[PDB]
């Protein structure tokens, strides 16, 4: 049981370099528009307060450069949507997928294509925590990375990469131009609210160590639901409802380990530690793979 | 730190199924040459001790059924190496990468793309271990999938893939000859006991240093003789020559001499961790190979 990314091919034929003046990021290239963050078109002085309308009306089509491959693409024009820029190239793009724009719920988990320069340069999965950030691994240049899942050659993008926090955590839109979380696109130093653990995902990932043949944590206990939200609560957990016990039955049924079950020795693991021992070969208990996820694996 | 894989699109262009029978595992497609586990040919009677040469004289060209989606590849010749297929083709691949195919030793990280009946599934690092395992994600129906590296757009084709009752995974170089000690029949095999990869261990203290986490530094140094003794006592691999040499760049990088990081990893295998963290884990990991920390890095 690892940490499973979608296959990146149908995104990487869509990333492109979009440059502007002294500034260059990654854009998403899907028909003839590109899309890429606005903030492409501040020099190092308007970063740090930029009015975006203002600064995007004094530019021209000529002002963008756009470079798929080696071979530039020509803006027709261009449009704005919140924090995204919307650049309108006279090529369709051949290899676009089937595709759809969706907003991401805290706690559900995608792909991240991390690309520099206009090239796709690595791929792994991350969760949109509860504070709206993502632990991802992005460097200068990352800019207009995009997340996304697949679903039967589908490809949802639900996040475009824009900004790293002082604490090392990331933080971005989705392809609305619509951050998640409290984020704002400007050069400041910015903190999240308070992360908490994903519940159902730690419960699910116990669920997967089970079917993969490990059982040391299970105990003979049982727990109201109720109770066991006051104890995660305490420990910065979330709430568990009871859709989450829901969306929970199959891997139940798969184990014959009633959900309410699983909840007693999770709350056995948080009030009693670890004590040294390993789940999946993790020392932490792991909070990034959704219930979905263990079952499609 | 994120365990990246590399992206995958240019190997999902290489992907088919290869049908003998009622078996159908993958195969990889390169120019006009699909390669594929052998063991294809085997029926359940054959699969326990099969007798590879017998069972290739009685299969023809027109025994081997060659889908790129549902588009049948006509076969025009056939040949055995040592345990892959090699099924000649009358289409060269339009979608061929540059390649090479590339044995790589213990500790040399990879990316999986997990494939069923030729349709990538996921993508995935894994670090070959020292008893010559991978820590895979495999299902029935995945042999045949391929790990891989991509340098300069060139991709390194070094893994097709048993599952060990342990759960970890075996399989052979692209020229079909296995990692390790096992064979290709249907029959309970164990790995040698595993070991701690140390030249990934060093590549994660020159990780910590280079990110200012520098107390296990000491003022220690060491021949590396004297360290693969003391190395071999804890359950840790012994260095070669070519491991202090690809741990050549991060010594440049942090100015800390290889002998003298061995030196301060010989004190934390004697005296351990007293419950100090590096990289904020107390742990110390051994799955990032030199080149993955400089690129993260
Ligand atoms: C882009 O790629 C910009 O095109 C860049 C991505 C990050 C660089 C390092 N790792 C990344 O993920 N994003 C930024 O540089 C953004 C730009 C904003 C959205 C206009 N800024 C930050 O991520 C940023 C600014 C500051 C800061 O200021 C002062 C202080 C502390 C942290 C910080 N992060
Ligand atoms: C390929 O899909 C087969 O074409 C399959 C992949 C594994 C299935 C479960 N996870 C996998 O990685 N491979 C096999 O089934 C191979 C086939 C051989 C090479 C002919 N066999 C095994 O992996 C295998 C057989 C046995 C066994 O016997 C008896 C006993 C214990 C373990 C075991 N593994």
């Amino acid at each position: 049981f690892r940490k499973m990314a979608f296959p990146s091919g149908k995104v990487e034929g869509c990333m492109v370099q979009v440059t502007c003046g002294t500034t260059t990021l990654n854009g998403l290239w899907l028909d003839d528009v590109v899309y890429c963050p606005r903030h492409v078109i501040c020099t190092s002085e308007d970063i740090l307060n930029p009015n975006y309308e203002d600064l995007l009306i004094r530019k021209s089509n000529h002002n963008f450069l756009v470079q798929a491959g080696n071979v530039q693409l020509r803006v027709i024009g261009h449009s704005m949507q919140n924090c995204v820029l919307k650049l309108k190239v006279d090529t369709a793009n051949p290899k676009t997928p089937k595709y759809k724009f969706v907003r991401i719920q805290p706690g559900q988990t995608f792909s991240v294509l991390a690309c520099y320069n206009g090239s796709p340069s690595g791929v792994y999965q991350c969760a949109m925590r509860p504070n709206f950030t993502i632990k991802g691994s992005f460097l200068n240049g990352s800019c207009g990375s995009v997340g996304f899942n697949i679903d039967y050659d589908c490809v949802s993008f639900c996040y475009m990469h824009h900004m790293e926090l002082p604490t090392g955590v990331h933080a971005g839109t989705d392809l609305e131009g619509n951050f998640y979380g409290p984020f704002v696109d400007r050069q400041t130093a910015q903190a999240a609210g308070t992360d908490t653990t994903i519940t159902v995902n730690v419960l699910a990932w116990l669920y997967a160590a089970v079917i993969n043949g490990d059982r040391w944590f299970l105990n003979r206990f049982t727990t109201t639901l109720n109770d066991f939200n006051l104890v995660a609560m305490k420990y910065n957990y979330e709430p568990l409802t009871q859709d989450h016990v829901d969306i929970l039955g199959p891997l139940s049924a798969q184990t014959g380990i009633a959900v309410l079950d699983m909840c007693a020795s999770l709350k056995e693991l948080l009030q009693n530690g670890m004590n040294g021992r390993t789940i999946l070969g993790s020392a932490l208990l792991e909070d990034e793979f959704t219930p979905f996820d263990v079952v499609r694996q």
